[PDB]
Order: C-alpha cells, then structure tokens, then sequence
C-alpha cells in the first residue's frame, strides 16, 4: 500500500477548533468549551463499547498548556459517540493540565494513568525538582443496558489517587524525579496483572524505562527491577509467549526492543527477533515518534501490530503513517494508513468484533485533530498473509523424513522460521514465501524450486540492512541461520562466491561464506580470515548447505556434516555487525566482475542457530520441502 487502502476512510473525530467538551466549572456547572488541539490518541474496546481517550488542550497545541483527559464513546462502532471529559486537571494555574494518558482495560473497566502538572511552564523532565508533578490513577466503570430497542453504556469516572508515595527515591542509586505511563494502550498480562510500561525520568534529566505492574488491581503498585539504556521513552507493551516486549521510542536513533521473561525484573534486547527494526526517520538522527504495540488474533494465529511514522519531512513533522504486523520472525509490512503526504503524529490501533480501526493525529501547522479510521482494506490484506504462514507452516510440520539409522524420524522444525525463497520466482524477483522481505536476482532461469544463475553481473541480493529506513533481518547480526540447496554448473575461473552473508561500508567484506574454488573443493570464508580449502565437491550433484551464526561463532555445512574451521569467530569487539543482506551466487556492482555457475533452489532462513538434530533432519528433506 502507498496511502490508506481503498475501501478503508475516516473522519476528523476531534476536530482542532471545533468540537466542544463538557467542560466543568470550579462550581460544578457544565460548559461547552472549544478545544485547539487533541492529542494523544488511545483507541481500545470494553466489553463492546469504543472507548476513544485524548488530550484535549484547550488553549494551545503546546505539551504545557491547560489540558484535560476527553474521552468519546460509542456502542454503534464509532456510528456514534458520548462526550466526556474524564480527568479534570488541579486547576492551579493558565497551564494546569493532565497529560499522556495510558491505559488499561480489564473487563468493565478502564484504568488510566496520566502525569498531573501544577503550574511549571516547561518540559517534565527539565524540572528542577518532582514538586510540580503527581502520577495520577482513575478508574473507568462501564455499564451496559438497554432502552425502547436501543443499546445504551454508560461511564463512571472514579476519583483520582496519586501514586506518588509509591516513586521510589532512587533506582539502584539514581535519584529518580518523576514518571509518566508510555502514552497510549497497554494491557493486562496472563496472571490477570495490571501492566504499565512507565518512563522515568532521573534528576539530571536523563530519561529511561521500566515495568509498573500491580497483581491486586490497580490497588497497591511495585516497580520491576529491569530498566532500559538511557534515550528511551513512550515505551509500549504487550505480552507475548511467557515474555513483555517492551518497544520504546528513541529520539535519534533507532528503536530499542526487550523481552522479559520474570514479569519486568530483568530485562534483555531482543537483538535476535526485533530490536532496531524501526527507527525514527531515513536517516535514524530525528526526534522519534510515539508507536501503538498490541497482541491480536488474527485467522487463530496470534500476531503483533505496530504504528509509526516514517517521518520524512523530518524534525516534529511526523508524515507517513505506517502499520506493521509481525509474528515475531517475519515482519510485514501493511503499507500507510494515513493519507498523502500529510502530517500524522501519536497513533492507536483497535482489532475488535472482527474490524479494523486506528485513531492518530493529523497535524497542520502545529494544530492537530484526531481521525477515525476503518481499515476493512488493511484487515483483509492482514488476514490473507496470515493464511500464507499459517498454512505455509502447517505444510511442512506434517511431513515424512527417514527415520534416522540409531515411521518417520524427526520433524522438519518451523520454529524460528523466518525466511523462504522456493518456487514461486518472478523476472527479476525470487519471491518471499512469506511475502514480507523479498529478493532482487539478476541473470536468472527458473528451476523447481529455484533460479539458476548465468551471466556477468549476476546472483540474488536478499537485502537485510539494505532494506533501508526499516531493518527487518537486523536480528541476522546476532544470530541466524542460512539454508541452500546447490547443483555446481561450470567449474569457475579461480574463485567464484555462493552462500553467505555480506557486510556494509568499505570494500566487500563478509562475515560468514562458503565461496568455491577450481579444484572441486570448498571454500569457507570466517570473517576476513583466509578461506583455505577443504572438502571435495563434484559438478551437478545435489548439496545442502548449512550457514549458522550465534555468539559470533560460525559454521559451513555441507550435508549434514561441518566444514573446515567449524567453531570461528566472525566479528570482532561488542560491535554488533552491519550485515548488508545475504547472497546467493555472484552479484555485484562496485568493482569485481562476479560469474557463478550454479543452481541454487529452497533457501531458508531461521532467527536462530539450528540445532545437531535439526541440521541433519533439513539436510535429509530437501525435495519433500519444495514447492510444485
């Protein structure tokens, strides 16, 4: 998709200058005032109603002016909405307000959390001291019932209750100031515990995150014990496979991801999964933006949503508005759902009774609107790379391999499984089996299951930093695993490249490769070591060959059996490399004139180093993994 997919659209929900709230006075009467900006979009569903929750910023668009927590409701699917203001601010001051609203639902309820500012005039973090600010939790009753016919829901908004006492002084000894919710929706985890993700903010105006989980409902809070690194902010979350993942807005650079197995006490970078992935502009050295992050069923499979602009225009603009669903090893892309070249900003995304939604800003000249958004379009796109997967999957989890000499013996594994280059293959594009990150081939001729590769200037360029903006194989950095089935054509000149992974910057270099020499034997490159020969392959044979990187050790496989230098090193230092993309034959364009003769068929590609049992199962399938 380039813009908001047709048979999707929207309408201005909070107009900028023109919706009216019931805006109570000091003395209890009601008013309706107008609004300049909404802001802050959070769009979740209880028990059957919509509930919409916004700043509403009555004066001005500026993050410290006099603002208040509106919310909108609707029990037609957005045909119609109630008028609320949620959460009054102290009324202190011109510029009292409540602000960042985070939210969880759990049954009738909804539980918001919104830092609460007195009389300062500036940004949260830069205060002199805490003294200003109170993290303020209030608790949304729904009630459902019924008239002459109709479907009538009500809201209780209770009273407020700072949590303040419960700031620890210091973490780990940082004197800690103030914090906020991440902003937006987060959720409930398994054992029904209240989760919020929180930034905090230290004295010195440094700022990081952190797990706020209550296990008796809002009630009592305690603080887990893992944090982020410095730079992270508007945190989200939702829980996935035991873990949180915890996906944080970096302001100039790119999105630091954890997981946590222990319910936030420790926590570690998804490096080999979906840290990095996104970021917040082309050239990652711009302001970030918030992002919305929820676990949603789709077709029974259990997938992962994300929003976010791919700011172009640069600086606060925020233009681009993409979505994203992800089932933790491939990641697709759902085109933009905002329309043009406008300017979006904070966003929400809602998946209920089998519909698609999103609330997010549209900013111009600083004054911004929340729009209500369908995107029947982007489900059913959804829905079908679902079946893709799924069935893709379900395919090959039901084979038959032979029993192995010590009715079938193990299981071809999809664990893991993130990449796959079989049939389907089109003039100048090995097609992805799971439509997320495809191939770019040149000098090809189709082969069951493959491309045979003929010519000067020519091999398959699977890109993986060189996907640009979004680096959906960043994981490949830390670890991997590539798989390829080869017949050898033509015996080469001297040397002549085939299965590796390529690096970025200067010159040419590789972190792992098997290349092929004139000899008939194999040539396995760890890192820029010399790749000294080894082995004796022979022309037009059938070859599996097995590529595993983890803890910067590597190993070349061909047939089961490893190679010469199995167990090498290759990178160097903490750096986590900048592997280009993967490649399969000889391409090429700076420099060196590439000619392979080989024909190269099902390449798969795990987020994980396979295991002794599962690389000599692989090996033994190859025929039975294919594709007509």
């Amino acid at each position: 998709a380039a813009s908001l997919a047709p048979g999707s659209s929207r309408v201005e929900l909070f107009k900028r200058k023109n919706s009216t709230v019931p805006f109570e006075e000091s003395n209890g009467t009601i008013r309706e005032r107008v609004v300049h900006s909404f802001r802050i979009p959070t769009i979740v569903n209880v028990d059957g109603v919509m509930v919409a929750i916004a700043d509403a910023r009555y004066e001005t668009s500026f993050d410290n002016s006099f603002i208040e927590t509106a919310v909108k409701y609707s029990v037609d699917d957005g045909a119609t909405w109630n008028t609320q203001i949620a959460i009054k601010n102290s009324r202190a001051s011109s510029v009292s307000r409540v602000v960042d609203p985070t939210v969880i639902v759990k049954g009738n309820k909804l539980y918001i959390l919104v830092g609460s500012f007195n009389k300062t005039r500036n940004y949260w973090t830069q205060h002199r001291d805490g003294s200003d600010w109170e993290p303020l939790l209030v608790v949304g009753e729904v009630t459902k019932s019924a008239a002459n016919g109709k479907t009538t829901a009500t809201i209780s908004w209770g009273k407020p209750v700072s949590l303040k006492p419960l700031f620890p002084a210091e973490f780990d000894g940082i004197l800690t100031k103030e914090f906020v919710g991440g902003v937006g929706a987060a959720i409930v985890a398994s054992n029904g515990n209240l989760v919020y993700p929180v930034q905090i903010a230290d004295m010195g105006g440094r700022v990081f995150t952190k797990i706020m989980y209550s296990e008796d409902d809002g009630n009592t809070w305690k603080f887990a014990e893992g944090r982020s690194k410095f730079g992270c902010s508007e945190p989200a979350v939702l829980e996935w496979e035991g873990k949180l993942i915890i996906n944080n807005r970096v302001d100039y650079n790119r999105r630091l991801v954890y997981e946590s197995s222990d319910m936030g006490k420790t926590w570690v970078e998804a490096l080999g999964t979906l840290s990095h992935v996104w970021t917040n502009s082309p050239t990652s050295n711009q302001p970030d933006c918030q992002s919305s992050f929820v676990a949603v069923t789709i077709e029974g499979k259990r997938v992962m949503l994300f929003t976010h602009p791919l700011n172009l225009k640069g600086r606060w603009m925020r233009d681009r508005l993409h979505l994203w669903m992800t089932d933790n090893q491939r990641i697709f892309d759902v085109g933009q759902i905002s329309i043009g070249d406008e300017n979006s900003g904070y966003s929400s995304v809602l998946y209920k009774d089998d519909k698609l939604y999103s609330l997010h800003e549209i900013n111009t000249n600083d004054v911004y609107s929340l729009v209500f958004v369908r995107l029947i379009g982007e489900l059913q796109l959804m829905k079908s790379v679902v079946r893709t997967w799924k069935e893709e999957d379900n395919h090959l989890a039901s084979i038959c391999t032979p029993v192995v000499p010590a009715a079938c013996g193990a299981a071809v594994p999809t664990a893991g499984l993130v990449g796959f280059l079989s049939h389907s293959a089109n003039g100048s594009v090995w097609e992805d089996v799971y439509r997320c990150v495809d191939a770019n081939v040149a000098n090809a001729e189709r082969v069951p299951n493959g491309l045979k590769f003929n010519g000067v200037g020519g091999g398959a360029v699977w890109p993986v930093a060189r996907q640009g903006q979004t680096r959906r194989y960043q994981f490949a950095n830390y670890r991997f695993t590539l798989v390829a089935t080869v017949t050898i054509d033509e015996l080469p000149k001297g040397t002549s490249p085939l299965l590796g992974a390529g690096l970025e910057g200067p010159g040419d270099a590789k972190l792992l490769g098997l290349s092929y020499d004139k000899n008939r034997q194999w040539r396995p490159l760890y890192g820029a070591a010399p790749a000294s020969p080894t082995g004796s392959w022979e022309l037009h044979k059938k070859y599996h060959v097995v590529l595993t990187m983890a803890d910067r050790q590597g190993s070349v496989y061909v047939d089961g059996q490893p190679l010469a230098g199995s167990g090498n090193t290759v990178v160097r230092g903490a750096t986590l490399p900048d592997i280009s993309h993967f490649y399969i034959g000889g391409p090429r364009s700076k420099g060196a004139p590439t000619d392979s003769r080989v024909t190269v068929t099902n390449v798969v590609l795990y987020n994980r180093r396979l295991n002794s049992s599962e690389i000599r199962t692989l090996f033994l399938s190859q025929d039975m993994i294919g594709t007509d």
